[PDB]
């Protein structure tokens, strides 16, 4: 197995996947690494299994279809995996914890959002459709763009949003377009 966490790339108390060489801190993995379970497979392995079991799930989809899907266990998992892929980028640190807003010339957002809040919402099964989770995730970046205006810091928001979007189109097999 790997000697560092797949998500945050640091050593520590690691749990090891039994079906691949990745390792994880307990609360870096989403969901949190499970108490017993031997063997234990990580979320990367669980997602590969879905695809191997139904090869056709990789054929192109419309985003409008995907967003209306109810959060059954497979959609749940996929949103969990998407949230994790955003946390794998070190610039996610800017969006993890509850922000605050006191900048000359800007007002705070009406609806603050952050990664940890979405992680809790996922954990507590608060989303009934994929739409819910995708809306909260895209709001994080939209809030940021609006607040930071022409400060160059806005770019972080565009950066992490791009990672969110690429993984969204990968995980949910959105039909490729020009
Ligand atoms: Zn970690
Ligand atoms: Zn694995
Ligand atoms: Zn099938």
């Amino acid at each position: 197995n790997s000697n560092i966490c797949e998500v945050c790339n640091k050593w520590g108390r690691l749990f090891c996947c039994d079906t691949c060489p990745r390792s994880f801190h307990e609360h870096c993995h989403i969901p949190s690494v499970e108490a017993n379970k031997n063997p234990w497979s990580c979320i990367f392995c669980r997602i590969k299994t879905i695809q191997e079991r139904c090869p056709e799930s990789q054929s192109g989809h419309q985003e409008s279809e995907v967003l209306m899907r109810q959060m059954l266990p497979e959609e749940q998992l996929k949103c969990e995996f998407l949230l994790l892929k955003v946390y794998c980028d070190s610039k996610s640190c800017f969006f993890a914890s509850e922000p605050y807003y006191n900048r000359e010339g800007s007002q705070g957002p009406q609806k603050p959002m952050w990664l940890n809040k979405v992680k809790t919402s996922l954990n507590e099964q608060m989303y009934t459709r994929v739409e819910g989770f995708v809306q909260d995730m895209r709001l994080i970046f939209h809030n940021h763009k609006e607040f930071y205006r022409e400060d160059k810091f806005t770019r972080l928001g565009i950066q992490v949003q791009d990672i969110f979007e690429k993984n969204f189109r990968n995980i949910f097999a959105i039909q490729e377009t020009s």
